[PDB]
């Protein structure tokens, strides 16, 4: 069976008993994970330890605070107490627990299930072979010895605008924006970097960047996460809105992809 679970975000006991209410078996299942397992709940150090322990029984895509812990352990960005990150950043294993993470892709594809996944969609400017060219290209830098450099530059709001012409630092920035942190897009598709609203509270002419067409969407299903203020709701057909907030009091989502199956694990907060 193929299981997909939203952002985690330290919730390690929600994400076990999760599984468990499946019987998540590793070697006949697969569990495919939006990112964002770590920060603000209390396990993270234990959602790492586990889920890199599954191997090729799990598909991960990288979230925005997945980078920014990576940021943190690499001195660029300052660790922030409601994160809940110590434990993680002191931990013996640290560096083992770490370097795997970085090394996990922003975009995963099954082509038999016509299925792709990242962690905040896939933005309506890109065509399939883009997305995979541009998480290639961010997936070398962050498994390069130079990933602090790249962790340093991810930061910044702009380019907000695809274009095959765009190089260096506005590329990589706009390629980390458009996986990990886009929700809402201007009509053209432009991406907007500051509304984290439900889709009913956004201004005008702000919509969801599943809301307009664009080529993957067009093919393919996608699986994201992310976008905890969807409450997992209000999605088109073929768009799989995983995060409903586990980590905010909401609840952990686990969706199965055979018979398109819900099951709900409540937060214990
Ligand atoms: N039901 C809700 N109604 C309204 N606001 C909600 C709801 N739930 C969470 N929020 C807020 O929505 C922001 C992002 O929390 P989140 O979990 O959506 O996403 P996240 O983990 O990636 O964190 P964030 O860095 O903010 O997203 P990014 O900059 O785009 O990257 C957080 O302040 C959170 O109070
Ligand atoms: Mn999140
Ligand atoms: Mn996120």
């Amino acid at each position: 069976a193929t299981y997909l679970i939203g952002d985690v975000h330290g919730c390690y006991d929600e994400l076990i008993a999760l599984l468990h209410k499946v019987e998540f078996t590793p070697g006949k299942d697969t569990l495919w994970l939006t990112g964002d397992l770590v920060a603000r709940g209390p396990g993270s150090l234990d959602v790492l330890r586990y889920v890199k322990s599954l191997g090729d029984s799990v598909r991960l895509v990288l979230g925005n605070h997945d980078l920014h812990l990576l940021a943190v352990f690499a001195g660029i960005s300052r660790n922030k107490p409601k994160d809940r990150l110590t434990p993680l950043l002191e931990a013996p294993d640290a560096d083992e627990l770490l370097n795997w993470l970085r090394r996990q892709p922003l975009l995963q594809i099954d082509e038999e299930k016509k299925l792709v996944m990242a962690h905040a969609g896939i933005t309506p400017q890109w065509d399939l072979q883009t997305a995979k060219e541009c998480a290639r290209d961010v997936e070398a830098v962050l498994s390069s010895d130079s990933y602090p450099f790249f962790l340093d530059a991810m930061y910044g709001d702009m380019p907000n605008n695809w274009s095959p012409e765009l190089r260096g630092l506005g590329r990589l920035r706009f390629i980390t924006n458009a996986f990990t942190r886009m929700r809402f897009c201007f009509p053209n598709g432009q991406l907007d970097m500051y509304s984290k609203e439900s889709p009913e509270e956004a201004p005008a002419p702000l919509k969801p960047w599943f809301a307009i067409p664009g080529p993957v969407a067009e093919e393919y299903s996608i699986a994201f996460g992310h976008w905890a203020s969807l409450e997992g709701k209000g999605t088109p057909e073929g768009i799989y809105a995983l995060d409903t907030g586990c980590c905010w009091g909401g609840t952990l989502t686990c969706l199965r992809w055979e018979d398109k199956q819900y099951f709900v694990q409540p937060s214990n907060r």
